[PDB]
């Protein structure tokens, strides 16, 4: 990213795949009608609706510990 220093959270974009950072989701949104949800890759969590927005950073977060469980993921979009 053409900015000063690296250091940001970016997130995807799950209405068509791509790399939208935190602040570039304003702009991105404007092309894109389509978002729903974000996943921050970062650290990896689903933020539906306008929760992304919350999510400011990616620290005091206990997932590295779990994930395992099931392989399947996809699902009824009822979550
Ligand atoms: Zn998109
Ligand atoms: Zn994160």
């Amino acid at each position: 990213g053409s900015s000063g220093s690296s250091g940001m959270v970016f997130f995807t974009c799950n209405a068509c795949g791509e790399s939208v950072k935190k602040i570039q989701v304003e702009k991105h949104v404007s092309n894109c009608r389509n978002c729903e949800c974000l996943s921050c890759i970062d650290c990896g969590k689903d933020f539906w609706g306008d929760d992304y927005k919350s999510h400011v950073k990616c620290i005091s977060e206990g997932q590295k510990y779990g994930g395992k469980g099931y392989e399947a993921k996809s699902g009824p979009s009822s979550g």
